[PDB]
């Protein structure tokens, strides 16, 4: 264990108060993180706005060089960081190391994407003959101070996915990690500090989101809020933003649509991998199967066999299903499972709970009257909902308040493309599970799944504006 | 003559039980009445739009463009007829009002052709991860859905069409809420789209005073996007009611004209006067404050003065440069700014005079930062000259404004001007010319309280679309 | 009815030459009119006029250049029946198909005007590459290449003239159109529309004449900055020998394969194959010219295709027959020789060969093998071979063994597999479950290998005929 | 000492039965030998490349970029080792030669990252016709195939890497033919790619005598694209052999520096001398004629003279500004241009001297356009000053050249400079700076006899890629 500190203006600062963090799978004390005051928040933001000018006037290639160095340090320390990340969020050890490696990949890719963004030269004579000698030189500029707020389930990857695109464009950044996950966020900050990031260009803030969360968001030093987390918290940020630009990555209830001509064993393989990864604690993850009646019995059997084979255990043993993040999360999941059983759903795999380790539960004959048909569990439970027509599958899929991603399993690709056009989601994966990657692809959600478009180049465009200089050629 | 106007709702023209009478600001002549819609009538507009969306988005781009081209041709045909009423309704010079209609047709046509050739992206998984080299993402644009377009009094046709046409080409459905003062002109624009045969519900209008109906139309869950041009306080309120939904806001401006020691003063004076006093200063992009190096301030002020004195002051029907302001409260607000500036010691190079709401153009010199006129947007024919001692002071005063729409720099050192422009917190910097929204293909955006989002034709199309990514593995 | 003496457009005037070429309708021998037989000195005058006009033309706004193109398109629509009627006779194209060609030409001209007028430049940052250059920016704007020589083909003498002229003109180039001799009347009728639209003198000009007098001369001339050619592979190869350092675009021959897998919709494959293969009697570079069909479905597919080939009408252009007389006797002789080689080597004639004059009835062969000329050579006539293959790998191998690489069709219900096949096909475009085709004209059109060079389709053609001018300075 | 070098052929290092001994132009020192390949050995290079193409083009972008980054890291590691030999081989200053190698690594790394994130596009049939609204075209990038890259003696590593890396990232395979003088440097570059693990046959080298394989290399049917830098007459020969294969040509220049009456004359002189006399004038991009308004010509000429007199003249190992020219014929040619200018009455402001092939830097004033030096590319250290009385005359004289690579304009009036730039028949105009190829992300191209095609990193990648379209109908 150890006492961690926030990065503030190039200096590691403790706070009067602190919060102790324990491993959710064991209760092991992992350390403590500062509990920041509002004056300490003000100082973070003040140093950031002070460093902005010297940072934005650096060349793109100099800013990229800092990001590449930080990524190299993360790769070097992937095992040491991952070992702690695995404990802090009860994620499989290997999966935690992989998250660190993927973060380095995103940081490097953002550095090189951001140093070659488009600038435009527009001709007045495209619109009006009298203006044929007038041209507009349009160049991108940073928005200023970006507040990045990462979630517990990817506390390093979904911090880096915000930090690096912001920094390459010339923004300064403050990272508010989740409390459960704050040690991992501060370990990420260490890599940026060692890389030599100029004082104040990147800073961290730790403290209970339920105490300082509103304060850090409504502070007028913040020019942009980039948030990943729960839908209700995101909704609140959408109000406190006013006219300030934002990005919200919220909940999902991704549907896997399985048509009569699908490869059922292949559909089952992708569905189980996607639904039960990290115990279902992922926004982009198959959370409901909408399967045509004729093949539903066969598909359910294929899924059941796979779910029964999943390992259920501790993070150190790289179990497929690990303990959920906290007791409230496990209670909520158990509640959803109980509601489905009470309303008559068929439990194809057996429920069991030891501490907060819930064994994976597959339900068949789930109906739209059951909470599990709609609510995001963030736990290892998966409903199968039988449908009679493609039209009905589309209707049920779109009736969700969420619209992150969908999967379509079928051998008729032109038809699948037509269905994809009708689904109110950001991304449709054909014959594969839903996923955020690859990280160059757009990542976005409709409806209550959030706002804005991420993926690397899209994230950079979001956290920049344009400056147009217009003049007349003689 | 004075006609009773109706809203376009699901392809039909509909009256309401209550209406609003509209008078010409320059004469008091009654021009007609427009409906005062109920919340239930708004619900019907939105329901018809959402019902029409599926069949509209499934048309080809070229079919949607054909409707817009036909609407634009009708506007050109009726430009004189529409311009004459627009001129009376907002007290805009007759020829300028006809020009607004012609420009609207140009924007509609340009948006139709820009939007039909918007294309998508194919992204390679192998750009990022070797194991994903057979995975590609087919990324195509889609409409956001129902766009609520809210236009302002000063360009009630042009800044309606600048929202409607980009929205429609992309496959969105649209409800237009014009300004009450300007609602007749907005409904005249709607007639063109109806005559072009726009399918029922694809384009609709809503009228009923923003002070009464504005909050309900914005909060309504049917609306997927809000595209607003108007005052900063109204824009802020819309920002709150939008929640997570995308919005575009084009709000107030206090554009600075920075005049350096090496500037051509005759040309700077010409551009400053044209920009500051166009439409009596009732433009968000007007030159609204001169920041001039002291060593050229006396001669610049004198050359501006000579031009201000030559401006005609009269009625819209006579194509006067300075026409009566939109309403009495607007003229009172401008008079108050003039009074404040005079009380604090500014020099009135031209004399204040007011007959009804026709204020003569007032040029002030020696304006200081303690005067309201240095900061607040007047929306009237008054221009302050603020003297600075260094270019750094000009940058600081320019950026101290809460507004950040555009700026002008007058100088003969362009490399230095480019470096100045990089530091100005605005969307667009014009070198050796007045600020202006055009040409309409160029980006138009404002920093700080001047709004959110980027317009100009292609940018407005991109704003009112989202993307749909379809990912698959090649075998 | 009344044959006319036609003239070239040269510097805004209509000019005869001392000698001329009489053009006869291939289907009937009817004298249609004459076009000038220009001398090298007259070519010089065309090019001198063009280079003189280039200054005032490239400096116009995009809006002003676009207006001329839109007006020319409007005139073509107005005169589509009049122009199509003569085009039909000149190249023995069905009357309705010739009118359709004119209408399609107006569509491409209008689309090119609107595509080109909104093209943009870019601004690049020195600091993307080196910190010391962070204040250096490059303002990069588009410019024309100069004088474009556009050479159109007999089989689309209007459409594939307009596909070159309009992209060139919107970008600020000046243009000289050399139509094919058989097709020169149609090209000069197109020129009349641009002249009536008010195209400034010398901005657009025409050249007609004999290859033996001016053929190489028009291409080698130093005034020409770009050559844009559609025609046969051997003529294209010659233009490559004479192009030197100047950019060119070549749209040459094809032998497009239609790969029909076991899981294909065979009725749909047959319908598309026959439409693509026999349109304009097979006188198209983009056209199904060989069926590569998996053994298990070959009998069924052959029967479907046979039925549709038998329904094709064979006759005169005025009667809108599907199969019209070929462009000349040499072309028909060449086609007959390919048919005889296949017959003598044991291919099965599923429909009967007949020839009257240069009117060849449509011939479908089954059991064609790679030792037969018809497996490889582009006929430009109404003959189609079916080649039975055992695997998709063999279909890919045989398809890619061709010296041509224009397009391919894949008929299958497995699209992810079809994409994997398309990646291996050495062609410009692969159509899934559809015949090969140039359209829609916004899509890229290009040929690999001996099928051409460069990428057309509207925006791609404008890109090819534009360069850039960069202005670089340091911000202070 | 002097080593026998080998060609990289299908992952193996191959001598040939005959070789070419390479000597240092400044000293006569034997540097080593390169193989004199036969036509059958060229066949083996090309067969190896075409066999490697299938597995190379189907690797992921990231895998291809990783090889390029590794090659660049090795070049940086070995920059002195390679640069020291490059310096001797082409009589380039030692520091400049090492810097060339470093710049090559920068270009290789930048090309890898530019190329790996290239994208395809999806086009809508409904943009063009309603009946095709369900038809989409998935357009993806593909390599052209085998690129023949021919580097120049004056940048035998940098302008090899500028072709190789853009080709490779896009999935092309490459054969590099260095010039004989400059073949050792080319083979040293190849060693870096081989050590980086470039797969066998993906990158190969050809060396030999023109009399044996010169035309054969270019005419060979395996070659799909020719990318050449060199002299105009040699490039003209390549053009006569390209057939239908796409080419790119970077040929000669006669860049003008136009100096107007308001120019900063000290800045102009500094840039003019740096650009004109770098590498003894043996650069295609380099100020080669000053076109100066007569009112400022005396002062400009004096400022240039003072700088030219400071230039060091001597050996490559001593980083002399002016080193010996590439061979005797080149120096003879330059001496002839100098003599013609002297005999026709130009003023020699600095003195001509020749020792071996080391020519001292010669600045001429009062050059008239009947002098060969006004027009012919010298590739030697001689600079004419031509006085004009109007900008229009400067433009005419500039454009009268058969060359059109770059131009410089020195003036404080940028809107005017931009208008002049529009009229100059060149690829790039630099304002208040010498002409230069960099930064390497910017476009680099020549008009007229200066070449064909657009380079600079992303432009070079575009040039060596084509597309494959897959079109289907949505259901
Ligand atoms: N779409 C995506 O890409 C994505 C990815 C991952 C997760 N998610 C979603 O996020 C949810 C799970 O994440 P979570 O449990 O960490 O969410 P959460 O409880 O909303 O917390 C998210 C983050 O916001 C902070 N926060 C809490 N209250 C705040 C406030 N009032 N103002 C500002 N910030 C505040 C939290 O700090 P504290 O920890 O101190 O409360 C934490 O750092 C699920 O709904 C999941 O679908 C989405
Ligand atoms: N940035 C630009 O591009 C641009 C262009 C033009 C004008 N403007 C700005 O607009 C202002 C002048 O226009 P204006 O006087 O018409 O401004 P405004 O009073 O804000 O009105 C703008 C529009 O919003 C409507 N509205 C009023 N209250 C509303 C509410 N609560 N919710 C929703 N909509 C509501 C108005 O309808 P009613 O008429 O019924 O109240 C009108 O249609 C100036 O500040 C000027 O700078 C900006």
């Amino acid at each position: 264990a150890k006492q961690y500190k926030n990065l503030v203006n190039g200096e590691w600062k403790l706070s009067e108060n602190e919060i102790t963090i324990y491993a959710p799978a064991t209760g092991e004390e992992l350390g403590s993180v500062p509990a920041m005051t509002q004056a300490e928040v003000d100082a973070v933001y003040a140093s950031a706005k002070k460093a902005l000018s010297d940072w934005r006037t650096l060349s793109y290639v100099e800013r990229a060089a800092y990001l590449h160095k930080a990524a190299d340090i993360l790769v070097r320390d992937a095992e040491k960081i991952g070992a702690i990340l695995s404990k802090e969020v009860a994620k499989g050890h290997k999966a935690a190391v992989s998250e660190v490696i993927r973060t380095a990949e995103i940081i490097n890719y953002a550095a090189e994407e951001g140093l070659r963004m488009e600038g435009e030269v527009l001709e007045g004579g495209s619109f009006e003959a009298a203006s044929k000698k007038k041209i507009a030189i349009v160049r991108r500029e940073p928005v200023g101070l970006v507040l990045a707020i990462s979630p517990f389930n990817y506390p390093v990857n979904l911090a880096g996915s915000k930090i690096a695109p912001a920094l390459i464009a010339g923004n300064v950044v403050a990272l508010k990690p989740p409390t459960q996950g704050s040690i991992s966020g501060l370990l990420l900050a260490e890599a940026f500090a060692e890389a030599g990031i100029p004082a104040g260009v990147f800073n961290t803030i730790t403290g209970r989101g339920s105490v300082i969360g509103d304060y850090i968001v409504e502070h007028e030093a913040v020019n942009f809020i980039n948030f990943t987390g729960s839908t209700p918290i995101g909704e609140g940020i959408g109000k406190l933003a006013g006219m300030r630009p934002i990005m919200l990555e919220l909940g999902g209830k991704d549907s896997a649509i399985v048509l009569e001509d699908a490869d059922l064993a292949l559909a089952a393989k992708n569905i189980v991998a996607g639904a039960f990864g990290y115990s279902g604690q992922r926004s982009t993850a198959v959370k409901r199967v909408l399967v045509m009646d004729k093949v539903a019995d066969q598909l359910a059997a294929e899924i059941k066999t796979l779910v029964e084979k999943l390992s259920v255990g501790m993070p150190e043993d790289d179990a497929d299903i690990t303990p959920l993040i906290d007791t409230s999360a496990a209670d909520f999941v158990e509640g959803l499972i109980k509601d489905a059983t009470d309303k008559g759903a068929t439990a194809l795999t057996a429920f069991n709970r030891e501490g907060n380790l819930i064994s994976p539960v597959l339900f068949d004959h789930v109906t739209t009257d059951m909470r599990l048909a709609w609510e995001e569990p963030f736990g290892p439970v998966l409903p199968i909902i039988r449908v009679t027509t493609v039209e009905e599958a589309i209707k049920i899929s779109n009736e969700s308040e969420y619209g992150l991603q969908a999967s379509i399993f079928t051998t008729n690709f032109p038809k699948a493309f037509g269905i994809a056009e009708q689904l109110e989601v950001g991304t449709v994966h054909l014959n594969n599970k839903t996923q955020r990657g690859t990280d160059n692809f757009p990542f976005l959600g409709a409806k209550k799944s959030g706002a804005g478009v991420q993926g690397v180049k899209y994230s950079i465009e979001a956290m920049t504006t344009v400056k147009s200089v217009v003049f007349d050629i003689q």
